[PDB]
């Protein structure tokens, strides 16, 4: 029993990993308002389901996602978490984008806020909003400034042109570029590594990484993580299992998080 | 009818693009207080002139700009927007630096806050202030921390040594390195791409990119762009021309912005 | 007469440069609570000693530092400046890390906040905390987000795996990768370049670089540096020696800073 998503597939590479496959490549994997809402409900489930540790989003064919359904938008409030629940997500658990092709407009605004990004060599990225008389207002602009630097975010967003996977790796957004055949396996390998770690440790690490984008100073972010999360982490059954496993020189057996 | 700049040339690669050429290479394109003020007035004109969409700054000979005239400084308040109106500029429209040679001291502080940076292979960058008993206080230090990262900004600013175009591209400031023959054409190509987009879209994108450097959190920056600019963008004649062009499957005909 | 550090060596490559050598490679250069406190007192001395301009930290054997002594931690408040006084240091004078091998857990949290980082080709970096049921809470997470970008900080911190020197150079933390034979000489060369500059200029530059990590906006950081430090820098005997040396066309003779 899992939520379903119209025009998409929901599957489980392992019992601890959720995969969303965007499955309307015939429409360049553009996302309707109804699909967007159903994807937001899947992430609500994911975040709340204690046994799920990591999620992946990917596309099909030559498209990752070309953004919102423009036929529908032509016939529209901009809020958090935004299109498919990603551009302005503040996640409790990490989501990996596996970008297999065109990643344009709202689709690129989705990826700019994913936790880890891997891309096939054929993937391309762009914000063509400026060419059509609108703008990328889903939340990517300040995020791209902080990942790519101002001048690279400016070249992408002001020009509206398409840029390669290799360019977005040199510029800081894409963690790894791999051959298309290896894309999903690479995302699953990274997800599997994360899924083997303590679920409490992964929750607290996500909080610490978020504070880096939320607070004016690195010291306020440092104090906040200790003050809000350190006692709770050390109180958990998982931390005590970690210490029993060290002292006993054996592998730790983790339980799902309540944090 | 355009403003003039002593020791510089003002020209128009297209009717929508302004080029400033620093034209005192015999003095390493150092900028006097009077020249600095005249360049600030040219950018005031540029920002206010609705038909101008993008600007470029470049030098001549083997110098882009070696900073302030040191003979004059030896015989001096530090404020926004600073030397030649660039180090602490908060621009409505983008300025591209085309760095053709020595980019030192105040000249590097200018470039650190330009929107896009392209450089010839022979260009070099440095902040020699620390070698002379002063410091780079025109506004580059926090900006370089945010583009290069702390440790690379530290190596440049603490050492006062010169670094290559190729180094400043690997480190994030320079968008592209090209052969000297191709430098101006490359800047003009990028400017032309931006100049073809909706002038309203480019204004709103500039605002969104700025908020990335102005607000503590990416969410405050995301909310601010929607709250301040989204209604105004969708009210504009340009947005309606964008939608008529989509529905009619033809090229949009843009008008200058009032935003 | 200098402070001593148990399990470490304190030496002076030049009269203006302090070197700390972590000297317990037999325990992977893990740092006990008592050693951590003694290193904090050495940096207090360093910061206060007017004749010392730059410091270096390095390890021995195949280890830079594998973090806290885990035998001792198993038998623990997290505050600034943290392990060996580095993860949450706000330094008056720069510290260079020369990473010669394993740089793990607290050892990586140390390096993430050093001013300049050089590494040998064999060096490796990781935060294995998540694999043991704890988390990297010494202050590195928000700092790594700001140096590497969110998605690269996420891959390192969420996975807990080891990453090469070459990877951490491509990603922005490591200034230079060199052969192991050349590591200390490379750190000393950079320190020597900084040590030749005005000690007042280096103090003010450090402040300006810090404000980049401390204030919400680049303009607040720009104003703060001018308002707090510009008058003091121009009042100093070193600034006047800089101007006498320019006018007289000779080399400046610097004095230690009181700033």
């Amino acid at each position: 029993a899992h939520p379903t998503v119209q025009g998409c597939l929901v599957s489980f590479p392992t019992p601890h990993i959720l995969l969303l496959t965007l499955n309307r490549p015939e429409k360049r994997n553009c996302i309707s308002l109804a699909t967007s809402a159903e994807i937001q409900r899947l992430w609500t489930w994911f975040d709340t389901q204690p046994a799920l540790y990591v999620a992946i989003i990917t596309g099909t064919g030559e498209s990752f996602c070309a953004g919102a359904d423009l036929k529908e938008w032509n016939d529209n409030e901009m809020t958090a978490p935004g299109l498919a629940g990603l551009p302005r997500r503040r996640g409790s658990k990490p989501i990996i984008a596996a970008v297999n092709g065109y990643c344009l407009g709202g689709g690129f605004e989705m990826v700019a806020n994913c936790d880890i990004v891997v891309a096939s060599e054929n993937a391309t990225f762009g914000l063509p909003e400026v060419q059509r008389g609108i703008a990328a207002v889903a939340g990517s602009l300040p995020r791209l400034v902080r990942v790519l630097g101002k001048q690279r975010a400016a070249e992408i967003a002001l020009s509206g042109l398409s840029f390669s996977a290799s360019q977005l790796e040199r510029w800081g957004l894409v963690n790894r570029v791999v051959e298309h055949d290896q894309l999903l396996a690479t995302a699953v390998e990274i997800a599997t590594a994360i899924s083997r770690n303590s679920p409490d440790s992964v929750r607290v690490t996500m909080e610490g990484l978020h504070y880096g984008w939320e607070m004016a100073s690195v010291e306020e972010a440092s104090s906040a993580l200790v003050d809000q999360w350190y006692a709770k982490l050390m109180a958990g059954e998982n931390f005590h299992e970690g210490v029993r496993a060290f002292v006993e020189k054996r592998k730790p057996q983790w339980r799902p998080s309540k944090l």
